[PDB]
């Protein structure tokens, strides 16, 4: 499996963006910090919903010129304000996972020799 680090380029309206973020994740390791400021919502009023770029299941891994990795939600909210009107982000979603081994798992139960 992997995180799909795909480039996301939005175009904001005169309104701006139309999303929200949320501070999820656990592991404030102090100098690594495996946190995830994922998209909390993607408001229909804004360009993000109408474009279909930043989706509610996406994660801001890095912005045009600033790596996130796992910051505080305030940091992420602020990076989008420090950046230009159009910036490419690298969204990294953990798309795969439910591929196999779900619920029942593999579980070598029929082999106990």
């Amino acid at each position: 499996g992997h995180m799909e680090l795909f480039p996301v380029e939005l175009e904001k309206d005169s309104e701006g963006l139309g999303i929200s973020i949320i501070g999820m994740g656990a592991g404030a390791d102090m100098g690594l910090e495996k946190l995830g400021i994922f998209v909390k919502t993607v408001t229909e009023g804004g360009a993000a919903h109408r474009d279909g770029r930043i989706q509610v299941n996406d994660l801001l891994v890095e912005v045009d010129g600033t790596s996130l990795v796992g910051v505080t939600q305030s940091f992420a909210a602020s990076v989008l304000r420090n950046t230009k009107g159009r910036v490419r982000f690298m969204i990294g979603r953990e798309r795969p996972g439910e591929q196999s081994e779900v619920a029942q798992l593999i579980q070598q139960t029929l082999e106990q020799e």
